[PDB]
């Protein structure tokens, strides 16, 4: 007995009407005085219903063009579906139903059989596309992955950006094509059998393109702040539909799988519905089988079992890998130790902080909460993700950072796709590709100068504003045709294969995972009806045998894949094997 606050009706924005009729022009303002549409160059004064709600009909179609007028300013749409000349200029109006989809035996895909692979349409391929990366789909499939990950899409200003400066929410940035290029994608997807998962950014709006205050100041509030602007208000339900609106769109009219949300320890709301719970109805009445992560830092198990997400990206699992592979110390890295001892234990915990001193300087609480009550699938784990290359000064990848050799990278690998959890890998990942994934953006004016000012300034490091930064983050496809890029491909394939196939992997319950460690050694079991397997992974510096390990049960005999290939038990510096 949920109910949709949504009903096509009365759909804020440009909506096509039934019987070639034209559309529907609907919009909320708190403050204006006068309220008029400008369609392909003609105004046409919108009509008061009350509430601040204005509308009106005209017999125009899918692809024309459109502002409001507020006391005679041109203003974009914050409910633009399409913004062609960018996030200062007239929308068009778009029909969802115009498009042939051809997913109907397409039924979703559940987490405990997502392996994630993130994807920046700008940088995955040289055009930067949907179009140019729809053809990469069969390589992905081929690859092993099974849920693609795409960062942000909602539009920006500038040519090129991550896309978390996106202001226009209900928008794809026009430069990776036209709406139908990205159902396109989605489409082919799903016929490959891939998931499709969309990045969406509701703790705040990017700091060029946001016109929602123009209409009412009210969306946003001062009692908090984000990095770009005001708060966004979730007691205003028209905020609160905003987002709720963006994420049914996405679902139901792009046929997304799922979405995962940004930075959710900064969707402040202290209503009694909170806002994550209200979007997890709002995309369940939908009907569908569709998923919501949060990118929460708090470790918060709430997040699944009282707001009814279906899963956490959980970087203390990343964290502790890093450390262990580099040693370093610097912000964030200062809250892990790692080491096999201390990785046994992230793992067997899901999370390390679970309510624990957090003792990083300029940070310091009692951080995180028991994780018992939640269940392999619901911790989302990664080695690399966008935010853990591009926020660092250089844009480097693990295999690249100082002291990393490619066995323990290798090593990783293997640790992170035999785990029950739920893996993500980062674009190039599979091949170690040469290519740094750096900070770029293309803001205007004074704006721009900033950015770049503020880069020098936190951290030579690569001007976020200057085109080569963005062309040094392309992927460089041809290099993982030969040498040790060729090595990593084939034994990451050999990994997504053996998740695939393996019947004791396809474990997902955290009752029959146990780890350890014997000094530099960790071991990771499972034991299941379906037989045992032991991943051990030698985190030292020196060469040992299996049959040397001090292990608290009888070692299984069987060499299933060792990241090096050899054909004996045993584990130079950095490698590891599964047995069974
Ligand atoms: O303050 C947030 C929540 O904290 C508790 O819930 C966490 O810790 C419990 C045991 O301390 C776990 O059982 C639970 O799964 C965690 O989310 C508290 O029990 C909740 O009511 C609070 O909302
Ligand atoms: O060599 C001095 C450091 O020794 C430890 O750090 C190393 O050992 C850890 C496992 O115990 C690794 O995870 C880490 O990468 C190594 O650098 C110690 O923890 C550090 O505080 C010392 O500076
Ligand atoms: O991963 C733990 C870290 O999450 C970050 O994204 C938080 O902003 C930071 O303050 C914290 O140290
Ligand atoms: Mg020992």
């Amino acid at each position: 007995s949920f109910q949709t606050q949504h009903d096509p009706r009365t759909r804020l924005g440009a909506t096509p009407l039934p019987g070639g009729a034209g559309t529907r022009f609907r919009l909320w303002t708190s403050t204006a005085r006068t309220v008029a549409v400008r369609v392909n160059g003609t105004e046409h004064v919108m009509t008061s219903l009350g509430g601040g709600i204005y509308e009106l009909e005209l017999p125009v179609g899918p692809g024309a063009r459109y502002l409001f007028v507020l006391d005679g300013v041109p203003t974009p749409d914050p409910y633009a579906r399409f913004l062609p000349d960018g996030v200062h200029g007239e929308a068009e109006v778009v029909d969802f139903g115009t498009f042939d989809w051809t997913d109907a035996d397409w039924h979703g895909i559940k987490l405990a059989d997502c392996v994630f692979y993130e994807v920046h349409v700008g940088t995955f391929t040289p055009e930067g596309t949907y179009r140019a990366a729809a053809e990469k789909l069969p390589y992905l499939k081929e690859l092993g992955v099974t849920a693609i990950q795409v960062m942000p899409l909602a539009a920006f200003d500038g040519q090129r950006g991550w896309g978390y400066d996106g202001a226009a929410f209900y928008a794809p940035y026009a430069p990776y094509g036209r709406p139908e290029d990205l159902m396109a994608l989605v489409d082919a997807a799903h016929r490959l059998g891939l998931g499709v998962f969309l990045d969406v950014v509701y703790n705040h709006f990017g700091p060029s393109g946001n016109y929602l205050s123009s209409y009412a100041p009210s969306y946003f509030t001062d009692r908090f702040s984000s990095a770009w602007g005001m708060g966004l208000d979730y007691a205003e339900p028209h905020m609160r539909r905003y987002v709720t609106g963006n994420a049914r769109m996405w679902l139901r009219d792009y046929h997304f799988d799922g979405l995962r949300l940004d930075a959710t320890p900064y969707m402040t709301d202290d209503s009694e519905t909170h806002i994550l719970t209200e979007l997890a109805q709002e995309i369940h009445e939908l009907g569908g089988t569709h998923l919501l992560l949060a990118e929460d830092h708090r470790n918060l198990p709430d997040l699944v079992t009282v707001n009814h997400l279906d899963g956490i990206w959980t970087d203390d699992f990343h964290h502790e890998t890093r450390v262990t592979l580099t040693g370093e110390q610097e912000g964030y890295y200062a809250g892990y130790r790692g080491g096999a001892e201390a990785l046994a234990y992230t793992i067997r915990r899901g999370w390390r902080y679970e309510g624990q001193f957090w003792a990083v300087k300029g940070e310091e609480h009692e951080r995180g909460h028991p994780s018992d009550a939640l269940e392999a699938p619901n911790f989302v784990y990664c080695i690399q993700n966008h935010d853990q290359i591009g926020n660092r000064p250089l844009g480097e990848r693990l295999h690249q950072s100082d002291g990393v050799t490619l066995h323990e990278y290798r090593g990783a690998a293997a640790l992170l796709l035999t785990l029950p959890m739920t893996p993500l890998l980062f674009q190039g990942q599979e091949w170690a590709a040469s290519t740094p994934f750096q900070f770029f953006s293309d803001h205007a004016g004074e704006l721009g100068q900033a950015v770049s000012e503020g880069r020098k300034k936190e951290f030579d490091v690569p001007d976020p504003q200057a085109e080569q930064t963005f062309l040094n983050s392309k992927l460089n496809w041809a290099e993982r045709e030969g040498g040790e890029h060729a090595r990593t491909l084939r034994l990451y394939r050999d990994l997504l294969r053996l998740r695939r196939e393996d019947p004791v992997l396809h474990n997902r319950q955290r009752e029959n995972l146990t780890t350890g460690h014997d000094g530099d050694v960790l071991w990771v079991r499972t034991v299941t009806g379906a037989g045992e397997r032991v991943l051990l992974w030698n985190l030292g510096q020196d060469t040992r045998a299996v049959a040397e390990v001090k292990l608290p049960f009888t070692v299984p005999r069987r060499l299933l894949l060792h990241t090096e290939g050899r054909e004996d038990l045993t584990l130079g510096a950095g490698e590891a094997v599964l047995v069974g």
